[PDB]
């Protein structure tokens, strides 16, 4: 485990955004974007996948929270891989609370296969959380979700999901489709989907600047 790149807060820390990359990525270039936007009393945290081999790419080597080996919804999915990838999510959640965050007071997000990642820890912890930022991503091991409402922690949180109308990896329907499902998971009022014209597998200046005001809306400050 190399350390995280974190974003400190300014001097008092009373909220903290965790942020995981996608594929073949370090955690560094999310948490320099989200210096970009920060506010003072939050800790930004973007710890950093470990290299694996990756079946979808000639199983080469590279940084992934999980193996990915198709990009179709009938593409056979990492189930041990997710949930053990899940399970270490919610130990740095802990080790958070710990610190002295409140998990109420944590926005659990991510970027592509990180974005995927987020959307299954947050909706199977029983550590209820402050909200969701998905990035260009899907929801993972959908198939294992009974119907309705999940009830648990956090039937109620709040999900901003962001996607690119030209993502030609993780193609715009994904992340709709993930969208109106986490419309039946979770209570729909506290969840936004925006879309971003032109922005392919790729982050853009408006979708930061939304980011920042879910963000912020979220987890205001307390001082
Ligand atoms: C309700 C949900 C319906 C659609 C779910 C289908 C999921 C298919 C996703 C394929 C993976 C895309 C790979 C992206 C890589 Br570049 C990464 O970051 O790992």
């Amino acid at each position: 485990t190399p350390l995280p790149a974190i974003v400190p807060a300014a001097r008092k820390a009373t909220a903290a955004v965790i942020f995981l990359h996608g594929l073949g990525d370090t955690g560094h270039g999310w948490a320099e974007a989200f210096a970009g936007i920060r506010s003072s009393h939050i800790k930004y945290i973007c710890p950093h996948a470990p290299v694996r081999p990756v079946t979808l790419n000639m199983n080469v080597a590279m940084p992934s929270w999980f193996d990915i080996i198709g990009l179709s919804p009938d593409s056979q999915e990492d189930e041990s891989g997710i949930k053990q990838a899940a399970e270490n999510i919610k130990a740095l959640i802990d080790q958070e609370v710990k610190n002295g965050i409140p998990s109420n007071r944590i926005i659990l997000g991510g970027f592509s296969q990180g974005g995927a990642l987020s959307l299954y820890t947050a909706l199977t912890t029983q550590q209820k959380l402050a909200g969701v930022t998905a990035l260009s991503c899907w929801l993972p091991l959908r198939a294992s979700f009974p119907q309705g409402p999940i009830g648990g922690a956090n039937r109620d949180i709040s999900i901003l999901q962001c996607h690119g109308d030209c993502d030609p990896l993780v193609p715009l329907m994904f992340g709709s489709l993930t969208v109106e499902k986490l419309k039946t998971l979770v209570n729909p009022a506290n969840v936004t989907f925006k879309t971003y014209e032109g922005m392919m597998h790729s982050s853009c200046q408006q979708e930061m600047m939304d980011v920042k005001q879910f963000i912020d809306k979220l987890l205001p400050p307390i001082d």
